[PDB]
């Protein structure tokens, strides 16, 4: 887990990129798919599609608004260690079945805090927090068997 006081680094950079949840996380997705295009290949919805297309979906708020509602779950427990376990097997074992990697998710911690500042600037030690939290993911991910 981050100790509190990462977390709590965490939490205020997410605060100003959560307070709007529906366009936060379509961009979000958006600029996931800009940068890592083959990310789009393992979904069923987006496969084979073009970023254009992808915003143009009426499927697009659905797939964004689930990443969103559990990221904000991880940001809050991730002080947590306990709960932390629970979620981040979860989400591995849900994850490499659809065959997701750990690799996509190197790729999502890497394009994060630009993402973030993108919103608002994080403070000191955000950044970080981030790098760790998502470093926790890989690592179950790992753990899962990709
Ligand atoms: C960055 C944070 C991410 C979070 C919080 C997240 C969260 C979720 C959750 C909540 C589900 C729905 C699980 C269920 O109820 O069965 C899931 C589905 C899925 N995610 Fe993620 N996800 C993340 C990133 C990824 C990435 C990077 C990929 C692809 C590269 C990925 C691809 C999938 C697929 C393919 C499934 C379900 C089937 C599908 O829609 O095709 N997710 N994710
Ligand atoms: C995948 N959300």
């Amino acid at each position: 887990s981050l100790s509190a006081a990462e977390a709590d680094l965490a939490g205020k950079s997410w605060a100003p990129v959560f307070a709007n949840k529906n366009a936060n996380g379509l961009d979000f997705l958006v600029a996931l798919f800009e940068k890592f295009p083959d990310s789009a290949n393992f979904f069923a919805d987006f496969k084979g599609k073009s970023v254009a297309d992808i915003k143009a979906s009426p499927k697009l708020r659905d797939v964004s608004s689930r990443i969103f509602t559990r990221l904000n779950e991880f940001v809050n427990n991730a002080a947590n260690a306990g709960k932390m376990s629970a979620m981040l097997s979860q989400f591995a074992k849900e994850h490499v079945g659809f065959g997701v990697g750990s690799a996509q998710f190197e790729n999502v911690r890497s394009m994060f805090p630009g993402f973030v500042a993108s919103v608002a600037a994080p403070p000191a030690g955000a950044d970080a927090a981030w790098t760790k939290l998502f470093g926790l993911i890989i690592d179950a991910l790992k753990a899962a068997g990709a």
